[PDB]
């Protein structure tokens, strides 16, 4: 990895075992969950596409998921060299080479080209990349591998709406759609789906109380009601 | 997180994964309980927005006050920016920018402008700001689940007066009532509520009672704590 | 092994029991599975013959393919030794130590030797040549596997089809036959893993169909679960 | 224990308590195998005759075999003398004096002469060339509990032949065989051992032998017809 | 192979059914080297991998006669 870009100065540092031991820990302990994607952002701090192999190639397991994995980036590879027209001609000798879609994934390249790309100045962004396109594969694994839709997520007869919100929230996170989307289920679908007991009351609050308002809601019916919070 | 250099101004460095893994040690085995906030401060100590971020997305459970907290920083954001002119006019050739309630967030600032302020002398103190939006959140969340009210909070018939500092200072601590407010709770309602063979010592010694002869009082009154606390 | 491994300045440290114990808990975990090589070359990063020795020396189990590992870092020697030839009497120009096979695996060198070949210029870099030669010899203990069927392909009412898909890909990750073979393998039998009906749903996308094409579809027709109500 | 100085030669570091603490926990709680010899090469990175020896004496755990390494040491510095004969009385003006085997073992050697033969140049390795003596002496500590040969090595009846293998190739690794006793033992010994269809293709193979042939050996060897070279 | 067809009448269909397929080379040697002499008749497994069953073309048509029904007969292509 590389560190120390935003005011120069920059240092390589050589591949961690350390990082290797939490990535394969953290992915084999929760599977490829909603909540490995900033955890691998962070372990992927300033990292080559060699760096990035690495890392990627020592996973083990889950080759459904590593499978769909490598055809998504695959598909952004070949995507890439079309929209990058071939040079004009003989390049420069004093001039560095662009990257290519094989050369992001690291099929192709070196580690001596990636860390002159990333120490250049201003630096290429070629870890960036490899990285989007990994998450675009992250991110289409937790769709295939969804642990319930959001969409179908209802309180119970008897279960209360703070049970609920710990639910829905935690299912939020599984869905995969843009954000306009998600602020639109906790004003829209939250109420829709929540038990006949809550949902009067719900549209006492309408689509834009405050957090706070729902929820001071909902202890008198549902659950072991008003004293199970306070006991 | 930015690091001490002596070779020049402080230079960034990436997260530790060590800190990362007792982060969420930490929120396991305290439960975002109000002695979280000395362990949050001191891994966030040389910490960036990306790194504050960075703890933030990498809590797994805790719903509600994982959206409480983030309703809390949005709005210190949002009041921030009617707080500080905007400034329309020219700034001199090559300034810093000044630094807006959504660049204190990381929202619409990069780690490039981040390490930017924070290498001038003295720092703009931009991710100190947005620590303490922060710190903010977790006290009203703890205010928020607190289970009788300070002015409600009383001991059983047959507690020997014992424990019921416990419960007593926690939800003082939470409400953070007036040194006034709590000598008329002290005078009034405390004595009222106080086990006999206390009371007649908290009576005696006023609304500024000595603790210890409480304390030492109360040894033939049976039931849970009347034999002396060791060490 | 050493700080800034080929880039001068260059600093010695102490083999870590972190780096040790995690080589102990990949072996453990995973044996000599193909996954470890890029744990392994993060390990050996930096790395001199010494370190890579106390490696081995480690591992007490499997003393069979470990003889093997042992035997091809003996024959890779030889060729190196018969490739560079081995001098008779004193050097022409005056001993230079130009590094022979048994040095490579640190036998006949002194520590030294072995970090003078990594900060001379041009280097030679032993360690990731006497690396290549470890990780010839543990791609070599993957070929001394008991007998796994890469033609009997399974697909039944037990596994979904995405786990049918992740053990087809362990095995053909484990089968270190043709690259040609394994390609062929897998237009072959990707397919093969569903039952008859999501085949012909599968076949029905075509021959550039990909694997999250396959894993949404198979609508009521499909393996344990991922089908909705069933025709 | 000595590390690189900057700016002259060699300077000593302190040696650490925390892993002098982890490697007693493994002499003391468990009994003697072949993977404690390697934990204590790690921990002597750069050690003095005096870090060897606190290496020792730290050491309370199991000490008749402690005693008996301690005698191995009096032997190999009784040795030593008798191989390299130094004069009585001080050493000359303008060089090193040369140590005696009371010098390795510390016993008769200061820090002082022990960094400076160490960075002298030729050097002595005093710290290495007395470790050697300790791996020595463990080397016989795990043969003391038995000192097994290839007459102890058994095949059970159903036993599918695959154990035996590993325990003849650590029988040899761990005491060093003549290749005469071991051709008698490829051509006889082993083939005696075998599995009655099994005979005939480690009969051809004979005095020959080798670990990848060995390795692969019996597949499929049963059955219908003889069979005689491994695939 | 046919339970009493011969070893030769096999090996003819299945270079044949190899000459067909669109495959590369080292697709086909996997299939003779790991397919060929597996799919045979078990009495042509006793002789032919006993010579080991990914050994010449020339020495497997060779052995193995006496195994199943007579042999030779002309193509009609």
């Amino acid at each position: 990895p590389i560190v120390q870009n935003l005011q120069g100065q920059m240092v390589h540092q050589a591949i961690s075992p350390r990082t290797l031991n939490a990535w394969v820990k953290v992915v084999e302990e929760k599977a490829f969950s909603p909540e490995v994607i900033p955890m691998f952002s962070a372990l992927s701090e300033g990292a080559t596409p060699q760096d990035l192999n690495t890392m990627l190639n020592t996973v083990g397991g889950h080759q459904a998921a590593m499978q769909m994995l490598k055809e998504t980036i695959n598909e952004e590879a070949a995507e890439w060299d079309r929209l990058h027209p071939v040079h004009a001609g003989p390049i420069e000798p004093g001039q560095m080479r662009e990257p290519r879609g094989s050369d992001i994934a690291g099929t192709t390249s070196t580690l001596q080209e990636q860390i002159g790309w990333m120490t250049h100045n201003p630096p290429i962004p070629v870890g960036e990349i490899y990285k989007r396109w990994i998450i675009l594969g992250l991110n289409k694994i937790v769709r295939m591998y969804s642990p319930t839709s959001i969409l179908d997520i209802r309180q119970g007869p008897k279960e209360p709406f703070r049970d609920y919100v710990d639910r829905f929230y935690k299912t939020l996170r599984a869905e995969q759609a843009s954000q306009e989307v998600k602020n639109w289920m906790t004003e829209t679908l939250l109420v829709q789906n929540a038990n006949p007991d809550c949902k009067t009351i719900l549209k006492a609050l309408g689509p834009a109380a405050t957090l706070e308002e729902m929820m001071t809601a909902c202890q008198g019916v549902g659950g072991p009601g008003h004293k199970a919070r306070v006991l």
